[PDB]
Formats: structure tokens, sequence, C-alpha cells
């Protein structure tokens, strides 16, 4: 298992514009298009992201291409962030994937906001970090996905994904 396979399981793949769990226009493997309510504003972001007139539909290759860019960006954002970087540097390979997953979902700003859980992960207090991570809107809104990520932080294995 790796970060790509992990995120593909959590996000799914859809080739037509759809609304995510928050009601926002998305496409592909979890690629947020816009927070605006307008489907036209979403189609316009889509065409711009793909470089062609898509009429709201993309191919598998185009989905995978946005996905590779989004993972790359999540990693680079973590490495640029003064709060996240030290946590990432301290973790083993599996747990690094869990952190990337959270950043991919909620953005660097949102994750950097989990001040206490970050400190706990850095200190390697797995059980305590898992309890603190669950006291969040994140966990309450998307509990099945949150549990999978949290178990990955707790155990350092891919068991939740197998
Ligand atoms: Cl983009
Ligand atoms: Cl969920």
């Amino acid at each position: 298992m790796n970060i790509f396979e992990m995120l593909r399981i959590d996000e799914g793949l859809r080739l037509k514009i759809y609304k995510d769990t928050e009601g926002y226009y998305t496409i592909g493997i979890g690629h947020l298009l816009t927070k605006s309510p307008s489907l036209n504003a979403a189609k316009s972001e889509l065409d711009k992201a793909i470089g062609r007139n898509t009429n709201g539909v993309i191919t598998k290759d185009e989905a995978e291409k946005l996905f590779n860019q989004d993972v790359d960006s999540a990693v680079r954002g973590i490495l640029r962030n003064a709060k996240l970087k030290p946590v990432y540097d301290s973790l083993d390979a599996v747990r690094r994937a869990a952190l990337i997953n959270m950043v991919f979902q909620m953005g660097e700003t949102g994750v950097a906001g989990f001040t206490n859980s970050l400190r706990m992960l850095q200190q390697k207090r797995w059980d305590e970090a898992a309890v603190n991570l669950a006291k969040s809107r994140w966990y309450n809104q998307t509990p099945n996905r949150a549990k999978r990520v949290i178990t990955t932080f707790r155990t350092g294995t891919w068991d939740a994904y197998k």
C-alpha cells in the first residue's frame, strides 16, 4: 500500500463533476474545484485545470494527472510549513502517509490547526494522539475515513486499509 492507493480508497474516482461530503464541486480523485455554489464557476475551473473544454467530464488519465499534482502539492506544502514539517520529519513512512492524507483532505492550514495532536504525534504518544484527533469536527463529519487515518497513526501499519 502507498499514499496513492490509500487516497484512492478514501476519495474514490468520479469522472463527472460531483459534490463532495461538504457539498462542494469536485471531480476525479477528490480534486476540489470550487467552494462556489455555481456549477458554471466549477466547469470553468475544471476547463482551466485540464486545459480543454471539458463540458464537466474528464478521462481517467486526466483524473490521474490532477491526482499526481495534488499529492505532490500536499507533500511540498507539508515540507514548507513550519508547523507540519517537524512532525513529518519525526514520523516513520506509514505515519507520514497518514499526515499527507489529512493535508490532502483539509488543507495545510486546517491540519496545522491540530496543535495538540501534532505535539502528541511528534512525541510518539500514539494512543493519546488518537484520542485527541477524534475530538474534532473532522472525525464527526467523516467518521469512517477519520477512523482509518487515526488507526494508521495509532498503529503505524496499513491494517485499516486492508
Ligand atoms: Cl489545478
Ligand atoms: Cl467517512
